[PDB]
């Protein structure tokens, strides 16, 4: 019968699916600032057998039996998050970045209560705010966003807004932006109004975690993370803080928001928080940072300025590239198409280049020159561009390394 | 590099971990009704490689580059729903039942708007209506229950409650119910105060694939389920429903409550509704009734009668049986913790009018899914009932020893995941 039947034989069409998914992620060259490659552990740990079990509650107080090894599991989870952040309390549970926020202002604000965060042209995530998302429906919005003139977030400027709205709580933390935030200066602000501060560090957690971007966890009272992205781990949610919200956090995640946790997801967890301590994890979010540098030099040299392209701040100091168009005689549409001709995937006048999966899967600093000739030579040249001749320099890098190899041949377990 | 070493070296301790909780699957005799074993095929798609892809929106109309094999992955799990559910509309996205419903009430009502559901100690869910969950922070509740005597939804108290309330959404469904519900007199109700009706089918939904428990969907507005439970899929959630109602539901799961969606999930949701569909399948679920109906008849017998023991409702029409112990020496929690000792593990659950508080109860939930799934029929149902019968009616007498030796000969017997360790991710 089907149950110990191979997935080849009970639905040959997932079965090809997922071949040419995995060849696609093989020939491409991917630079979605928002994405990364798992390891094979935790590929191991998301296939397990712990979806079957029904966990709701806490560890040592579950409404079920049978808990005994899950519970050393989920242990496991928020003792390694509490020593790798160096936080008072964490939970482990979140489905997502999305459910992580749900569960943090449940637990800190009422219904009609006024929230502060980034405005979504400025680079502020649906969560912190959006008109039809929880975040807009349920409470009272306030907005601050960047300088005109220098693109970096004004603390002058967010204070004297603070001062006038005087919000509930105060959300720091970013879908795009190429700077590093002033947590000090967050809390200072926070303190005189009376509000929470949430961080959501979910885009930069990973270059917290190897100490390349500065903590939130001494400023914070709670910061919210994805796992995946920089931190390179399974798709979910994560949250830590001090311990006088500890009871507020765990009841809003269950029963305020959830039902049963992910107990296979959790698992992956641990094993994530495990890598992120090591030599070779730090090293590669070294070289995520350094091809980030060598993109946006390469994309202000005098071919592309002339082009009428300009990189948003002059620079970065994170995991990715900010650039505007409008001066340009690409828009936003024409450039991610234009690239996707040459065999390399980014997202939409403006257009975010990002590296941690390609320093993943083993890139390093000769490798990202030619990455950026490849990107500034597209955006510079106009009509005379040579589609042919950029895609085979792509393909050529792709075929170099190798991406999951010998997968083929890997056991679930062992 | 560690991109490419095995758990069993990069992680001792939770490969460890693993193999334990894999073992105590395979030595115990689960019987939790909201429980269930998930196929090999299932273990393949949540382990692939589709946890790397971002893909926010929809298919055709993604936030993202890249998805065009994503996108025919989504649009084969949404047709097999609409056809195995005979469906207008479906959204695969749901990261679980809980988060199926907070969608579901963020399309149809506002905040402070009234919802109408079956209370939790009548056999509710949590997500309908509890005081610190969503459903009881965000709405107005009113409850309906069942009938003190005869144990069953009473359909003309449901009517005089709504009449009174004027609810905006009715939900009909349960965790705890041992009954069939009559979705043409809700339909009947909804319709004469002008309210929306959700059914959640979380629990009986595999039943419903297979053809042994009547359908919601001509009568609903929309369908909420988790595909776990009696659909037998891996942990998630799903929603099925008129096209009248598919713009406010598609928008209210995202970018209305979740960010991006779990592919490597939404694979395994495709394969779990193709063997929902197979002759196998409806096999599975025909045995699941008749454990049930064989465990409830033996329960209602002289010996344990006498022992101070009945059971609700005087049987079962589903895959659980709702046991009532108020007269007898165990509470609740007692009964959970002597059948552990035998080698079963079942929950505690409050009864109609229960003397005790709701932490300890009077009663017992029985349920078949897991065990149909390993291969029991009636023979072996026989042999579980008169394990659980004898436990319950021999008080200080009941010899462990004996019982918990017949359990672990059944689970020797119908040996669970036989040869995992020589299994590959991809492949055969
Ligand atoms: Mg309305």
């Amino acid at each position: 019968g089907s149950m110990s039947a191979p997935l080849a034989e009970v639905d040959p069409d997932i079965a090809e699916l997922l071949a040419k998914e995995l060849g696609r992620q093989r020939d491409t060259l991917e630079m979605i600032a928002s994405e990364n490659f798992v390891p094979r552990a935790v590929l191991q740990a998301q296939g397990s057998v712990l979806t079957n079990k029904y966990a709701e509650g806490l560890p040592g107080r579950r409404y079920y039996g049978g808990c005994e090894h899950v519970d050393v599991v989920e242990n496991l989870a928020r003792d390694r998050a509490k020593a790798l952040f160096g936080a008072e309390f964490a939970n482990v549970q979140p489905h997502s970045g999305a459910q992580a926020n749900a569960a943090v202002l449940h637990a800190l604000m009422s219904p009609g209560e006024r929230l502060l965060g980034l405005d979504l042209a400025n680079g502020g995530h649906l969560t912190h705010g959006m008109r039809l998302n929880f975040s807009g429906k349920l409470y009272e919005n306030g907005f601050y966003g960047v300088d005109p003139a220098t693109h970096l977030i004004d603390m002058d400027a967010v204070r004297a807004t603070a001062l006038e709205f005087r919000p509930k709580v105060i959300i720091a933390g970013w879908s795009a932006y190429p700077r590093v935030l002033d947590f000090a200066a967050f809390r200072s602000i926070a303190d005189e109004v009376g509000a929470k501060l949430l961080v959501d560090m979910a885009h930069f957690a990973g270059l917290v975690a190897a100490g390349l971007h500065p903590s939130p966890v001494p400023h914070a009272d709670v910061v919210s993370t994805t796992v995946h992205k920089t931190l390179g781990g399974g798709r979910s949610g994560l949250i830590v803080g001090k311990q006088q919200y500890a009871k507020a956090i765990n009841s809003a995640v269950f029963p305020g928001q959830q039902g049963g946790p992910l107990m296979h997801v959790i698992a992956g967890k641990a094993v994530a928080l495990k890598i992120a301590a090591t030599p070779e994890f730090a090293d590669r979010q070294r070289r995520t940072l350094s091809g980030a540098r060598i993109i946006a030099d390469r994309l202000m040299a005098p071919d592309v300025a002339k082009a009428g392209v300009s990189v948003v701040s002059g620079g970065t100091d994170v995991h990715l590239v900010l650039v505007d168009l409008r001066d340009s005689p690409l828009d936003g549409q024409a450039a991610e198409d234009l690239l996707h001709e040459v065999g390399i995937t980014v997202n939409r006048s403006g257009l975010r280049i990002g590296t941690p999966a390609l320093a993943t899967r083993g890139f390093g600093d000769t490798e990202f020159t030619e990455v950026a000739d490849i990107i500034a030579t597209a955006l510079a040249t106009g009509s005379s561009v040579d589609v042919s001749a950029l895609k085979d320099r792509a393909t050529r890098l792709a075929r170099a390394f190798p991406l999951y190899d010998g997968l083929e041949e890997w056991s679930l377990v062992g």
